[PDB]
DNA sequence: TCCCTGTTTCACGTGGAACACCCT
DNA sequence: AGGGTGTTCCACGTGAAACAGGGA
C-alpha cells in the first residue's frame, strides 16, 4: 500500500498554503480516506488551526528528523477520525543548523523528511505537508519527500515572478534528488474574480501554465478558492471549514478540490 | 548625522511588510529626506516594486554581507530623487548557511547587516529595511541592526499568536544584541473595519498593545492602511503608490504614517 | 369624573389605528383606570380584536347614532374587568346616508358621537375611539367628539402628504367645530429603524413635527411601535398583546405609550 | 374593441390596492397594450405614485361624474406612452353626497362611473380602477363599472372576515346592478411566506377560495407580491416599480401578474 | 407542558471596485 | 486619455422569526 505525498508550497508569504493544507486534509478525510497532515512550518499555523495550541505539544516534528523520536510517537489524532496530525513548533527553526552541518559531509539532509515518513507511508492514503514561506531547507525537505505539489496562488503581482521561481526550484529537484515529483496543480486562492489585477495576473499565468491549473473535471471549470472570511475565522475555533461552516463558498471549493485529487 | 534605521518586520507571511517598507520610504522621501531602502528578502519583492528586475542586476546585498562588496557600490537610484535602494536577489537565501558558520565561530553574525550599514548611516536620514517572513537569520539581522521596528498587522487570527512571539524575539534582543532597539509602532494593514474577525483581533490586540499603535497626531485617530487593490497594483507598474494614485486611501494612509514618523 | 376622549385617527389605510386603539386601551386599563373602547369602523376590526363575533351581538353603535339605543345598553364587558367596548357592525356604514341628511337638516351630524357620548363620559377615565381610513363623516365625528387625537404613522411615502392633509382637517375643526381639540402625539408604527425609506420619512416628519412625537419621559427617547408579528397574531386569539405576549417589544411599547399618556 | 375593466378593491386599509393598481397598469403597458388608470380614491395615492401633484391637477375624476367635464378632457399621459391616468383630488370626497342625493329619488348613482366610462371603453385594452378602503359609493361605483375584480390580500388576521364581506358585496352586485361581474383573482400582497400568521391566514383562505387565487399559468405556482421596500420607495420618485427597479422581486411578480391577465 | 437558547434563514444597508459615459 | 458621476455588482453584518431540542 502507498500514500500519495503532497506538498502545499509557495515562498510568497500569506497565500493560503496553510488553509489549503488544513482544508485539503479535512475534505479528503470526510471521504473516508486515511489522512496525515504534517505541519512543516516553524510558525506552525496548521497545528494551531486544528485546535492544538503550541505550548501543550510534548514532542514534535523537529524531534523526528534528528532521530530523537519515531514519527508514530508524535502522531496526534484530530477531531476527525480519518485525520491525523504531526504538529510543529518554534523548535522546528533549529532544523536549519542540523541541515547545513549535514550538507558539508554527505550532502544528504534534503531527504531527512522522506526517511522520517518511511514508517507511516503505508498507514495513509494521503500525507499532506504544509511548508513555510521560503525556499530553504524546510521547504526543500518537503519537496524532496513529496510525490506531488499543490501551489496556492494569490492572484496579485508578485505571484508572476514568484511562481516561475518556485517552478525553477522544482525543475532542479526533479533533475537531482526527486525525479518522481509532479506538479499536482495550481490553486488560485483568496480569489476575487472581478478585480483587474486578479484578471491580469491570471492571464499571464494561464499564458504559460493553463494545463497546470485545477479543473473540476465534471464541469471543466477552474477550481479556485474564493475570498471568504469564514475560511479565516475557522482556525480561531480550531476547526477546518467543514466542521465550522460546511455550506460556505470556501468549503465548497475545498470539497471540489478534494474530488479532483481523487479522480486521479 | 545618524540615520534612524527602521526595520519593517513580521514573521507571518503576506501581512504587508514589503508594501509598507516601499510606501513609507517613498512617503518619507517626498519630504526631501534622504532614504535608503534595503530589500532584505530573497523573494526580492521590494526591488520588483521599484521597477528593477533581479535577473538583470549586477551585485546584491548578499555580496555585501560576505564582504565582497562595500554597500555604497550596490546602491541604485530609484525613480525618486530621494529614494535609493540596496536591491536583493534569490542569492540572499545563501546567507542562511553563512550565519550558522559565523554562529559556529564568533557567536555573532547577527550583526553582519549592522556592520555593513556602518559606511552609509551618516548618508541618509532614514534607512528602511524590508524583512522576510521568518524569525530566522535575516530578520534577526534586520532587527539587530535597527533602532526601531515597524510591525505590520493583518488583522486576522494568526496575528494573535504571531505578534506575541515576535515581541518575545524583540525582548530577547533588547536584553542581548541590540538593547537600544525600540518598537516604532503597530501598523494595521489590509484593514477592513466592518468585519467581526478584524474587530475581535484588534480588540484582543488593543488591551495589550494600544499604546504601541501608530496614531495621527492631528486627529488622535489610529493610522490603519486600508485594503485598497491600488496598493497591490503599483508594484506591477514598478511604483510606490504615491507615484501611482496619490489620491487613493492607501496613499493617504502611508503619508499619514510618514508624517507621524518624521515628528520623532 | 371627566373622560379624556382620544380619537385614534389617520385617513391612510393600514397604518395601525386599530392595533393602537386596542392596545392602548388595554395598557391603560391594567393601571386599573376604566376604559371605554369605541369601534368607530364599519370594518369593525377592533371588535374582532377583542374576540366578539360581528354577527353575534344584538345592537351596535349605529343604533345609538340613530337614537334607537342608549349607549350604555350597547356596551360590553371584555376579558379585562377595566375594558369595555362599544362594538361595531357593517351597519355603521349606514351612518353615511344619515350624515348627509343631518347638515341638510340641522347643521349637525358632525356632533352625533359627541352627543351619544354624553351619557357615559362621567363614567370612564379614558375613552378610545378607533376611526376608519377616510376624512369622511365617521372620522369627522370621531375627531369632533375628542379632547385629543393620536396619529399613527407608518413611516413610508404616503404618510408625508397624508399626515399634512389630516392636520388641516384637525386645524379646520380647531378653528370651527371643536376648538379645544389637541394633538396628543405622533406614534410611529410598524417601525423598522434600519430602512432608508423609514429614516427619510421620519426625518422629513421631524423638522415639522418633532415636538408632537410621543416620548418616554424617563429616557427622553421616542416611543415607537416596532414591527412585531406578535401584534398581528394577537387579534386572532381575540386578545390585546398584553394578554398574548406581555414580554414582546410591541407590548412594551404600548405600555410605554400608556405610561406617557397617564402622566400628562 | 371592448376594454376589460378591472377593479382593484378591498375595504381593509393599506393592503396594496394602489401598489397593485399602479404596477399592474404599468406592467400591462410595457406589453404594448393601451392602459387607463382611474384613480378613484379620495386620498389619491395612485396619482401621486405617477409623479403628479394634487396642487397642479386642473380638473379631476370628481368633475366627470357631476357632468362638469367629459372624461376625455381630464385624461393625462404618464411617463409611459401606453399608460394614461385619470387623476383624483381631495375634491372626490364630495362625491358621497351626490350619490345619496340621487338615491333619494331614482335609486341610481351606482352606475355613475360606468356611464362616465362610455366614451373611453373603445380606446383602451384595459382600464384599471383603484378603489378607496371602504364599501361605500366610490367602491360600489367602480365595482359596478368593472368587468372583473382583483382582490389584494395582506395575509394577516383581518383578511379572513374582510374577504367574506367583500365577496358578499360582490354577490349583491352580481345579483342586481352588475351581473357580468367576475372575480379576476386573489392576489396575496406584502407576502412573507415564512410567517406562522401568513401560512395560517392562507390556509383558511385556500380552504374556501383556492381556485380563485392567481396562478402562474406556466409553472402552476401561486403568484404573490413579496414584501419589498423598493415597492414602497418607488412612488416617492413618482414611478412604478418597473422604471424604478425592474430587477427586484416586486416588479417580477407584478410582471407575472400581467402575463396571467394577458391570457384571459 | 412552559421555557430557553442556540442555529438557520431571509431582507436590507454598506462600501469597494469595475465600468460606461460625459465633460469640454 | 484625464477627471467627475452614478450605477451596477458582490461580500458581509444585522436582526427578526421560526424551529429544535433540551429543561425536569
Ligand atoms: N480564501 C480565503 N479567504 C479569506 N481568508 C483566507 C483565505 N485563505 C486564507 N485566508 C486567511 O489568510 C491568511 C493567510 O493565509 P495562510 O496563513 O493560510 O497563508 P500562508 O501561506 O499559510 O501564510 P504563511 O506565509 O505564514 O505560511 C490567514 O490569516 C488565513 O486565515
Ligand atoms: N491595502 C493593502 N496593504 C498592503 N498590501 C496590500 C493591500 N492590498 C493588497 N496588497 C497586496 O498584498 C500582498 C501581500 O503583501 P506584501 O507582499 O507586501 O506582504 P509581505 O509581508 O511583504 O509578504 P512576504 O512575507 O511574502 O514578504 C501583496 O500582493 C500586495 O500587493
Ligand atoms: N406594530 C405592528 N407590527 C406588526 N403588525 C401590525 C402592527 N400593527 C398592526 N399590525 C397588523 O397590521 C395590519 C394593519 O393594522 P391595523 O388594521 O391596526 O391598521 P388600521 O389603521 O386599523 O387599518 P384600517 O383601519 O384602515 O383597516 C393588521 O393586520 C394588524 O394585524
Ligand atoms: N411589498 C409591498 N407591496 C405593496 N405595498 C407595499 C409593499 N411594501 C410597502 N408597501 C407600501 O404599502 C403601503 C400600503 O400599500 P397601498 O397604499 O398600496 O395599500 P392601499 O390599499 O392602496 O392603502 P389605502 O388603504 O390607503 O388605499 C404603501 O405605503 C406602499 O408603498
Ligand atoms: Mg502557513
Ligand atoms: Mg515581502
Ligand atoms: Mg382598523
Ligand atoms: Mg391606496
Amino acid at each position: 500500500m502507498m500514500s500519495e505525498i503532497i506538498a502545499v508550497a509557495n515562498q510568497k508569504g500569506g497565500v493560503g498554503k496553510t488553509t489549503t493544507a488544513v482544508n485539503l486534509a479535512a475534505s479528503l478525510a470526510v471521504h473516508e480516506k486515511k489522512i496525515l497532515l504534517i505541519d512543516f512550518a516553524p510558525q506552525a499555523n496548521a497545528t494551531s488551526s486544528l485546535g492544538f495550541r503550541r505550548d501543550k505539544i510534548d514532542y514534535d516534528i523537529y524531534h523526528v528528523l534528528i532521530g530523537r523520536k519515531q514519527i508514530s510517537q508524535v502522531i496526534l489524532k484530530t477531531q476527525m477520525p480519518f485525520l491525523d496530525l504531526v504538529p510543529s513548533n518554534l523548535g522546528l527553526a533549529g532544523f536549519e543548523k542540523t541541515f547545513y552541518d549535514s550538507q558539508d559531509e554527505n550532502k544528504r539532509g534534503e531527504l531527512m523528511l522522506k526517511n522520517a515518513l518511511e514508517s507511516v507511508v503505508g498507514l495513509y492514503d494521503y500525507i499532506i505537508i504544509d511548508s513555510p514561506p521560503a525556499l530553504g531547507p524546510l521547504t526543500i525537505n518537503s519537496l524532496s519527500a513529496a510525490h506531488s505539489v499543490i501551489i496556492p496562488i494569490q492572484c496579485e503581482f508578485f505571484a508572476l515572478e514568484g511562481t516561475k521561481l518556485l517552478l525553477n526550484t522544482i525543475r532542479m529537484l526533479q533533475k537531482s534528488t526527486n525525479p518522481k515529483l509532479k506538479i499536482r496543480g495550481f490553486l488560485p486562492t483568496m480569489h476575487v474574480p472581478q478585480l483587474n489585477l486578479t484578471k491580469g495576473v491570471l492571464a499571464e499565468l494561464f499564458k504559460y501554465f493553463d494545463s497546470e491549473f485545477f479543473r473540476d473535471s465534471a464541469t471543466g471549470e477552474y477550481i479556485m478558492i474564493p475570498k471568504s472570511v469564514k475560511l479565516a475565522e475557522s482556525p480561531s475555533f480550531g476547526k477546518p471549514i467543514l466542521l465550522y461552516d460546511i455550506k460556505s463558498n470556501g468549503s465548497i471549493a475545498y470539497q471540489k478540490l478534494a474530488q479532483s485529487i481523487l479522480q486521479g
